[PDB]
């Protein structure tokens, strides 16, 4: 009793909860696509362009339970129009099945090299297969989904149109694919943990620090017992923002280096013991495949293990004359709205488990002062850091969030500049009623982080201004709702409105801002970038 | 007397009449853009975003006198957003000079500490590169890279660290034009093909000129129309050819696509006892001149450039021509009239725009039945025809669009810039109408064909299947949404419609932008493309 290896495909998708498929049909691919529809509960998003397809399966992986999302594309055209997407997912560790349907001419360099692209991957992708062995075809999907979830990177496979319709045995599915980890080296755990927890004895003033690996090997839960347990300051990076519950009251804030707001500077950088988890690279940092302790590495010792095994006992190794360190902590109606005063206003419109985007702009350095509930998933691309990205994963984050609850609202905080290199992902929005999406667009009139680094009054910072809250009707939105805010008291009013925080409608909010009006960690970069 | 790398960059770029550059600004390429408002004339396109700022040089290049263009991003996020742009350029031989601002010889980074593997990449798809490091060589390299871009007609890779960017070099080194010039074709390699060439000529009874696009590139439509003049043989284009030669000379058949021809151009091709190739992109008497050698039969003559071999083929070529020949008949196009009421056809549309092109438009055909549509088309003189139909990337149309109206606006403002998509492409690029309506490209006409979905698709598989559906837009609501200052939308039913909007004397006349939709049926397709259609089935 057997099923097309196509069809093979799509059913570990659904196994690991992957319902939805992201990219664009093409020559080469079609017989494959065909059996999404064979696979129940799946759905083909149908994107906009190939490149928002890739930034929607980011965005999806980010809210995925097992961080995974999939991509179809079409050999060269398809592909190589998501290459930008697949560079930021390895950049940033996202885990993406990035498949490619190839021929067995037309989409071709005018040689007859037809790896061309797939060699091209090979430098943003953990690993590859381009698939020819029907006998070994089932087994390589298997090893290229696992190396994905494993170290939570893009992976490219090649799938020959030919192989798509190759009979498989349905018995296959039946085994799971293996995701579990190796177990650590007995020894290098014990002494890992052990000279750990000797540290936590000697250390007076001690901080956690999270970075976003810490979210992506699954160790949220390791980092909340931890800080139950120790009950010592913890602090993020802009990267690993939402990696702690921000309810939590020994949260301290973001850690930015010189661009942290003072208190957090000192309190960070006063400790004399660091425990970082997750770094993206007297300290100790976990790491999803070693560990280092001061200047010493600890090949092989990966982080979640240790982390659970460091939880059995690090209550009892905390300095016994230790005290919990005390944690870093008005405008007219009519007043124009400002960045400072959105910051730190959105933190009281915000809801347990919020999707939280933002932009690389005025966003992303806005979004660290803001103060996220309790489940929030934050993301921002602060390390790749491509325009645009924001407003495809929007998409993808919509529709993850519409498979695991529909009162989960998606929030997105893109610049007027950004959102025209992604628009059309909105349409896809739209195709599939996301009622769940907020796209706060900020219209401060074109690139204003760029115009505060170089080029303030530039022809290159302008952009082609956009009637903005035209698209979700021009796109056809079933059921939409639009407003603009130009002062404190239509944001107060808009932040209070109960009708609008129900995530029954897929909504626009353009906001308007100075052209150089930038929250305050964005202006000191400024002036010490001069 | 000095002047920064940075700025004799882009005053290269206007000594080539290359006085638009596409792409957008970065991390790394800023101080580099503020050279740009330095050279008089010179303007910063600013794009939607980056491939279609590539898919806009594309386009920018195909009317470009020089056949170049000029792509400026960013390290990283920049240059891999414009990937599957150059990829095409290079595919149909598109001369950009795509530079990328890269860091000072841990953001914008794969993690690793690599800062040469986004060139790397960029190798496979560029005829050259330089990752310029010397100061002392700056100058001469980007020359290297530029005359490479013209000589081969395909993109080149040129990674300038901020650095680098404002070193002083001496303004006298652009008194010293960069070369453009091809050395001298071997005389004896030369005089072989010509005697060999002319022999054959001599011999047969039925020879045709077949015209593809490389005759466009290497600049030989002047040596192909005095090809036809001095032989009087039928001479006929290919799709990716089309526009190489003028339509109107009565000796052009149509357009040769093997079996996908009007029958009449498969037999008048088929039938011939000789070939007269002209840049071929790659029965047995065949003679193909390309770029770089001459075949003749099963015999390749290496190094024989196209250009001097038919300039001095044409000296004599005349001379050779069979005295007892007589100038075959040509296929006439074969009529199809519908009432003013019925609903608009592909069949319809595609003989119906002949009527309405006129001397010197630039006409664009998306991937798509646009494409398969246009072929049967009838071109005027001086057509510029843009067609991707070898890298076939639907959305590359609605970019190119862009680059080929900002072109024609440096060359005449009364030169019309026409594009045919399909309401499925659009979505892909469709930004790029904002770059249009930010530079007043009043010489654009957007016509957008609205059947429900990707038909081009649903004819060769998966009719009803999801995936060839796309979300319905309100197109026509595009042009005011990007404030167009100065614009006009129409919707086109039926042949009425289409025959009035074709006979109205304000629309002809380039003086705004602007976008019509034309509403067919979902499986509605031209001619050729049924056929296709049909006989993939077969294959399949
Ligand atoms: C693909 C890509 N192209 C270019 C850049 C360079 N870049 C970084 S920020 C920016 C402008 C962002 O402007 P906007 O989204 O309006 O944000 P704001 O004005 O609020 O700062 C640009 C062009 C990039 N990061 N990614
Ligand atoms: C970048 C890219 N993605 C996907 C494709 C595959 N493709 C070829 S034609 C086509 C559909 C185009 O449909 P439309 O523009 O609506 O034209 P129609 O045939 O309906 O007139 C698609 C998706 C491609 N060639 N290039
Ligand atoms: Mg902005
Ligand atoms: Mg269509």
């Amino acid at each position: 009793s057997e099923i097309t290896l196509g069809r093979f495909f799509f059913e570990r998708l659904h196994q690991l909860q992957v319902d939805t498929v992201f990219g664009l049909p093409g020559d080469f691919n079609l017989a494959l696509l065909d059996k999404i529809y064979e696979v129940d509960g799946m759905r083909w998003a149908g994107n906009a362009n190939e490149l928002n397809a890739g930034y929607a399966a980011d965005g999806y992986a980010r809210v995925n339970p097992n961080g995974l999302a999939a991509l179809v594309s079409t050999f060269g055209v398809g592909e190589l129009s998501l290459t930008n997407a697949i560079a930021g997912s390895y950049s940033e560790h996202v885990g993406i099945i990035n498949l490619v349907g190839v021929p067995s001419l037309h989409h071709t360099l005018g040689n007859g090299d037809f790896t061309v692209f797939h060699r091209m991957f090979k430098n943003i992708s953990q690993t590859s297969a381009f698939i020819s062995d029907p006998n070994t075809a089932a087994s390589e999907i298997d090893r290229c989904i696992r190396d994905a979830y494993v170290y939570q990177r893009p992976v490219y496979i090649g799938l020959p149109s030919n192989l798509v319709d190759v009979k498989v045995p349905k018995s296959l599915l039946d085994k799971k694919i293996d995701l579990s980890l190796h177990p650590n080296e007995p020894e290098s755990q014990a002494e890992v943990v052990e000279t750990v927890e000797k540290f936590i004895s000697e250390a007076s003033n001690p901080v956690i620090l999270v970075d976003a690996c810490a979210i992506r090997h699954n160790c949220l839960k390791e980092v909340a017992e931890l800080i139950a347990e120790t009950q010592f300051p913890v602090f993020t990076t802009p990267m690993g923002k939402s990696s702690v519950d921000e309810s939590n009251p020994r949260f301290g804030g973001v850690y930015v280096g010189s661009l942290s707001s003072p208190d957090v500077k000192e309190a960070v950088e006063s400790a004399d013991l660091v425990l970082s988890v997750g770094a993206m690279l007297n300290v100790v940092e976990f790491h999803s495949d070693y560990t280092k302790i001061r200047q010493a590495t600890f090949p092989g010792v990966q982080m979640k293990e240790a982390l659970q095994v460091l939880l059995k006992t690090v209550k009892k190794s905390v300095n016994p004359k230790y005290v919990p360190a005390p944690v870093p902590a008005t405008p007219g109606n009519n007043d124009p709205v400002s960045q400072e005063y959105l910051w730190r206003k959105v933190s009281d419109w915000f809801q347990e488990g919020d999707v939280i985007i933002s932009e690389t702009g005025t966003s992303a350095f806005g979004i660290v002062q803001s103060k996220f509930p309790k489940n929030a998933i934050g993301i921002s691309q602060v390390l790749w850091g491509s325009i645009g990205y924001a407003t495809g994963a929007t998409c993808g984050a919509a529709m993850a969030a519409q498979e695991i609850d529909p009162k989960k609202r998606v929030i997105l905080f893109t610049g007027d500049g950004s959102l025209q290199l992604t628009v059309q992902e909105i349409s896809t929005m739209c195709k599939w009623d996301c009622y769940n999406t907020y796209l706060y667009v900020l219209n401060n009139d074109g690139y204003t982080i760029e115009r505060l680094i170089h080029g303030e009054k530039a022809q290159y910072n302008d952009i082609q201004p956009w009637n903005n809250l035209q698209l979700l009707p021009l796109f056809n939105a079933k059921k939409y709702e639009t407003k603009r805010i130009s002062t404190v008291g239509e944001l107060n009013d808009l932040f209070t409105n109960k009708e609008f925080a129900v995530p029954d409608r897929i909504r626009m909010v353009e906001i308007m801002l100075p052209v150089m009006d930038a929250p305050a960690n964005l202006v000191a970069q400024a002036k010490q970038s001069a």
